[PDB]
């Protein structure tokens, strides 16, 4: 495990239907999409 995993949360949005993800907080899977 590790925090902000900022690529694992990008194919993640992309599932979820937007074209990008980022992170900054070390919060579990607190991810932002675009």
């Amino acid at each position: 495990g590790m925090a902000c995993q900022f690529w694992s949360c990008n194919s993640s949005c992309i599932s979820r239907g937007y074209r990008q993800g980022k992170c900054w907080g070390i919060q579990y899977k607190y991810c932002q999409c675009y």
